[PDB]
DNA sequence: GTCCGACTACGCATCAGC
DNA sequence: GTCGGAC
């Protein structure tokens, strides 16, 4: 048939008939880009896992090799994340490499993809070169998939001129929507709507309508035929449960695709449980926005208050042969990043453990000071090769959960188990290993002043975990059965700025047409200037970024105005007359070795930005002259408590 | 509530152009 | 990291 015309939307799809390509033939491209378009253009998500679980169905019934390919494409991954694979292709190498396979000059297509928010709708809307050669052999998933991973294998000198031949040769190759797709895979801004929970929901449909390790024409196709509505969906869940518990065990389809391909579904938490060495998925948490939001959600269900400790998530794994191994909270492997962890291994843990896994908090530590340092500092730490007599920013950690201990999993346990095995079988090292600051209550008075004084000890907040009602480590239940709670939630901690907006820039995907960031500033009055302060991208509702795009549009301006002072902070697409003032919010205040604000009054070469800035609300009855000035910037960040404790 | 994709600062690691 | 939108 034609992968042109591939319709994995059409209702009564069947794998075998509907396909568009021969059994043991692989997969065309034309196929996953198809399947992209049906994808794009709903909104609901059960409409999107169908479709996809379609596709999934031909590729498990006709050319099953090619399910791993086909499921990393819908994700746009290169691999498992442990293996750290990366693309290393920016924007404009990408934009350089389209202009050169369509023939058009560069500025013309950076134009373009800003205009449109997109570069997927200018490469494929471009073949001028395409009616100058014979049309090259299709594309195919596997291939497409391999050629991702070439462009991420190329390190050293001159290895982007070779990334941009490999991208030429795909777009050259691209016919209907290919290009689209491949263009958006590669400036990682795939835009289906739809990602990682609903791929695992349409593998799990996929394979269980149609099961795998059947001979081919398949006995099963459909395996939902003679069942209920309320059967059917209870049926399906159930299945894709198995799926989502044992992928947030481990998080590898290189692991699992094979063994679901052999024993099946059923057989799969069999063969996949959770061991040290291999990273699991975390648990995350929900924010929340007062105490009073605490007590409901979790209702009459006991639990505990922990301090948020401003550092870097360390998944730590001790091998039963005595290897030890960290990740961080993206299963990246961070091994190599903390000499001064593995030497001090056997100082946390008793004789008698022999394996375990670890949830802990890396937080950047002063030994001449006894105290804790910003996150800032914890970032000036090399991330590769480290060796540790090199190591100049020393690391205390903060262990909060144990998911592993002695060769059995404790996933399944409540937060209260795993917290006392946590206690007996480890110890305290002050300023290397100790236990998060907990404190187990229901009064509003002492969660309130256990607020406060997390600050004052240098954290951003609580952490709020029920400890026998849901207190389990099972992340496909809810993966974020956790809260969180800091002051910058609460509606009356103050941190607000009024800002000057200096400038704006085009967004992209959701946000094109209109404007996606713009350019905030405060006013230094010794200079008489405008002092860039930081980007502001999040806080608007969808009506107010195009009252936003409306008013502001009229303010644009060619050339900056002389008082206006951005250093070396992105320059603005659209330059804008200094008049509108916006309340912000942000978490904390940063030294910036970037943004001119403030820039002598705390720091003699760095001026300071907003951590985590967010719009509020507009300042009507505020002009220019009336904001917030780097005077009142330079206070804000001296009264900082982990400036204070300095 | 869930899932997804807009967007933030920052600094190490990497590479093009000279 | 924060945030809002569609379901
Ligand atoms: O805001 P966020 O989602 O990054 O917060 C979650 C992360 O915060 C870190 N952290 C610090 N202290 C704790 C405690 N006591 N418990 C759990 N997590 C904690 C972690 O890195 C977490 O992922």
């Amino acid at each position: 048939l034609d992968p042109s015309g591939y319709n994995p939307a059409k209702n009564n799809y069947h794998p075998v008939e509907d396909a568009c390509w021969k059994p043991g033939q692989k997969v065309p491209y034309l196929a996953v880009a198809r399947t992209f378009e049906k994808i794009e253009e709903v909104s609901a998500r059960l409409r999107m896992v169908e479709t996809l679980s379609n596709l999934l169905r031909s590729v498990v019934a006709l050319s099953p090799p090619d399910l791993l390919p086909v499921l990393y494409l819908s994700l746009n991954h290169l691999g498992p994340p442990q293996q750290g694979l990366a693309l290393g292709v920016g924007d404009g190498v990408l934009l350089k490499a389209v202009a050169q396979a369509t023939g058009r000059q560069l500025e013309s297509v950076r134009a373009e993809a800003a205009e449109k928010g997109d570069v997927g709708l200018v490469a494929e809307n471009s073949r001028s070169t395409q009616r100058l050669m014979l049309p090259p052999p299709p594309l195919t998933a596997s291939g497409v998939f391999s050629k991702f991973r070439d462009i991420a294998r190329l390190t050293g000198s001159a290895s982007t001129a070779k990334k941009i031949d490999i991208i030429k040769g795909l777009f050259v190759a691209c016919r209907h929507s290919e290009a689209r797709f491949i263009a958006r895979s590669l400036s990682g801004r795939l835009r289906l709507g739809l990602a990682e929970q609903s791929v695992l929901a349409a593998l799990s449909q996929a394979v269980s309508l149609t099961p795998p390790g059947q001979e081919f024409p398949p006995a099963m196709v459909d395996a939902g035929k003679g069942k209920t509505a309320e059967a059917r969906k209870t049926w399906l869940e159930e299945q894709g449960m198995i799926l989502k518990q044992t992928f947030c065990e481990v998080p590898d389809l290189d692991r699992i695709i094979p063994v679901l391909l052999e024993h099946g579904l059923e057989r799969l938490p069999e063969h996949c449980k959770l061991s040290p060495g291999i990273p699991l998925k975390p648990m995350l948490a929900h924010p929340t926005r007062g105490i009073s939001e605490v007590l409901k959600r979790f209702e009459e269900a006991a639990f505990t208050c922990e301090y948020k400790y401003d550092g870097q998530r360390a998944q730590i794994h001790a091998l039963e042969g005595g290897e030890v191994k960290i990740f961080s909270r993206n299963q990246a492997d961070n091994t190599g990043k903390y000499p001064d962890i593995i030497s001090r291994i056997p100082k946390i843990k008793l004789p008698s453990v022999t394996s375990f896994i670890l949830d802990t908090e890396a937080v950047a530590w002063d030994r001449e000071k006894k105290q804790i340092q910003p996150f800032q500092v914890l970032t000036t730490r090399k991330r590769k090769e480290v060796d540790a007599s090199e190591i100049q920013v020393q690391v205390c950690l903060y262990a909060f959960d144990l998911i592993y201990l002695n060769g059995e999993s404790l996933v399944r346990e409540p937060l209260s188990r795993r917290r006392q095995l946590l206690r007996e079988n480890f110890v305290e090292t002050e300023g290397e290993f100790v236990f998060a600051t907990s404190l187990d209550t229901k009064d509003i008075e002492q969660i309130a002043e256990f607020l406060e004084q997390s600050v004052k000890d240098s954290c951003e907040g609580l952490m709020v975990k029920t400890l026998d009602v849901d207190a389990t480590y099972e992340i496909a239940k809810r993966s974020h059965n956790w809260l969180k709670l800091k002051k910058d939630y609460l509606d009356g901690v103050g941190d607000t700025l009024d800002l000057v907006v200096i400038g704006a820039y085009l967004g992209r995907g959701k946000r094109a047409g209109r404007y996606g960031g713009f350019l905030l500033a405060s006013y230094d009055e010794d200079s008489e200037e405008l002092q860039a302060i930081c980007k502001l991208g999040t806080g608007f509702s969808d009506e107010e970024l195009e009252e936003h795009h409306q008013s502001l549009k009229a303010l644009v301006l060619p050339s900056p105005r002389p008082y206006v002072r951005i250093d070396g902070a992105v320059i603005p697409d659209h330059w804008l007359d200094p008049s509108a003032v916006w309340e912000v919010k942000c978490a904390d205040l940063s030294l910036s070795p970037i943004y001119p604000a403030a820039r002598g009054l705390v720091d003699s070469d760095k001026g300071i930005s907003l951590r985590f800035p967010r719009f509020i609300r507009v300042r009507e009855d505020k002009q220019p002259e009336q904001a917030t000035t780097s005077a009142q910037v330079a206070c804000l960040y001296r009264k900082q408590s982990q400036i204070q404790n300095q």
